[PDB]
């Protein structure tokens, strides 16, 4: 039985079902989800410690500024190439190319406010930061490299206050002015549902964040099939794609496994 990780988010639920209904559709294998798991670290450590045979969902800038302590490259390809190399070394463990998508920070305002207070860039937030109220996820505040210790010294400015939610949570904050800003992640449905604007990261401070699944080496030789199958979906969903499925999760209420299940059905299960 092939153990699929999901990390506490809609996007990563969505993907790891998927995985595990073309498992079963293209093999014998049987598989199991494992759920919650609270960030990359701790899909890192399940997966070390046998716990979890493939992370559904990482993203490229995560691992590379955290599990890997590394400085936070800028550029896509270069940023994906370093990461797959290093948990090849490291691990013998496969990063593979990317589904399609980059999910990344991205600093989130209502049309209403960016045209009140003359929004566009990051870097417009400077003059009245002070006055705002930020929403973020419950890591970012502490997180290195691509977090806000990072954020602050780029930027050159802190945000008057600073609210850790669950990510979840941060598009209806700032849909009904409870936040001024939030840091949202950028494949969310709720953005493009809720009218939001995702204002422009002007001096590059993030990091690409591509995902890709994650898988030993060891277990891709144990059941030779398996890459076949996740095969048939690298390059298959873009960001677009993404972000309907996540709302068809967050907005309208269904299960992630009916969600995975509708995606495969469109595509014929890619043959
Ligand atoms: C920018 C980003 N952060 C999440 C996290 O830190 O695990 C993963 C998906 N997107």
């Amino acid at each position: 039985t092939i153990k699929i990780g999901a990390q506490s988010m809609t996007e990563s639920e969505i993907v790891a079902n998927m995985i595990a209904q073309l498992i079963e559709h293209d093999t014998d294998l049987n598989t199991a989800l494992v759920k919650n798991l609270g960030s990359n670290y701790v899909q890192h450590q399940a997966m070390l410690g046998g716990d979890i045979d493939i992370s559904a969902t990482r993203y490229s800038g995560t691992d590379l500024t955290s599990t890997l302590g590394k400085e936070a490259e800028k550029d896509p390809k270069k940023a994906l190439n370093i990461v797959q190399n290093e948990f090849q070394k490291r691990f013998s463990y496969k990063w593979f190319d990317s589904y399609g998508f980059d999910n990344t920070y991205a600093f989130t305002v209502t049309k209403k406010f960016a045209e009140k207070e003359h929004i566009n860039t990051v870097s417009d937030l400077k003059k009245n930061a002070s006055q705002y109220k930020l929403g973020v996820d419950n890591a970012w505040l502490k997180r290195k490299g691509d977090g806000y210790k990072g954020f602050v010294s780029t930027y050159g400015f802190e945000f008057g206050t600073t609210y850790p939610m669950q990510i979840g949570l941060v598009y209806d904050a700032v849909k009904n002015g409870k936040m001024d800003a939030v840091l949202a992640y950028s494949t969310d449905g709720r953005i493009k549902a809720y009218d939001l604007k995702i204002l422009k990261d002007d001096k590059r401070f993030f990091p690409p964040y591509d995902c890709s699944p994650v898988i030993p080496e060891k277990v891709l030789k144990e059941h030779p099939e398996l890459e076949g199958v996740i095969n048939k979906l690298i390059g298959q969903i873009d960001t677009e794609t993404m972000q309907e499925l996540n709302y068809e999760v967050d907005g309208k209420l269904k299960e992630p496994s009916v969600v995975a299940k509708e995606f495969l059905e469109k595509h014929h299960y890619f043959d």
